[PDB]
């Protein structure tokens, strides 16, 4: 299976991350939003997500990494299915708190070890291995989409806006030609990051 992630040059610190999204809906798979650092880049590795298990779009999970300590995943009811419309999803990260949003509406907050180091803006879709009491099987259904409107970074003096409506080199890359390993169950292709003529960004999940 071939799978797609896409992620900024740069980095971005403490402020406000928005993303319009709509994710896929299948068991095995995540479709995501999240900033990342990791000692990969070395730094210390700090990590926000916002995960769509897709075995069950009608939840969202927040979870944060704080010096590779992880566990505070919070499963959240949404009282929608978000693979059936775009929604806006955020994080406020601030010094001592990270508050997630539903089109606008707290949804939840977290005060402890918070993470404090700059990373990029990543989104992708994947299929688990090994992993099945969190995603259910993968049962090898495809293509999958995932698609993202638009990316708007907000920090008290200066906003990063990305209407995804076609491919920018200077601020993101695409991930090409390697397999996470792990847990990932599939292969990073290039080709597999599209943008459709209406603006979206559209990463798929196919056979191969
Ligand atoms: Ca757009």
């Amino acid at each position: 299976f071939d799978c797609a992630e896409y992620r900024s040059t740069n980095i971005y610190g403490y402020g406000l991350y928005e993303v319009s999204m709509k994710p896929a809906k299948n068991t095995g798979i995540v479709s995501s939003f999240f900033t990342y650092t990791g000692p990969a880049h070395g730094t210390q590795w700090d990590e926000i997500d916002i995960e769509f298990l897709g075995k069950d779009t009608t939840k969202v999970q927040f979870n944060y990494y704080t010096n590779g300590v992880g566990g505070h995943e919070k499963v959240i009811s949404l009282g929608f299915d978000a693979s059936k419309g775009f929604h806006t999803y955020a994080f406020d990260w601030q010094p001592g708190y990270i508050k997630w949003y539903v089109d606008g509406v707290l949804k939840h907050t977290a005060t402890a070890n918070i993470p404090s180091t700059p990373g990029k803006i990543m989104m992708n879709l994947w299929n688990g291995t090994g992993v099945d009491d969190w995603l259910g099987s993968y049962n090898g259904a495809n293509p999958l989409y995932a698609e993202y409107d638009w990316v708007k970074y907000t920090s008290n003096g200066s906003v990063f806006w990305e209407p995804k409506s076609y491919f920018n080199p200077s601020t993101w890359e695409k991930a090409d030609g390697y397999s996470n390993g792990g847990v990932f169950n599939c292969t990073w292709r290039a080709n597999n990051v599209n943008f459709t003529n209406d603006g979206k960004l559209k990463l798929g999940l196919t056979s191969s």
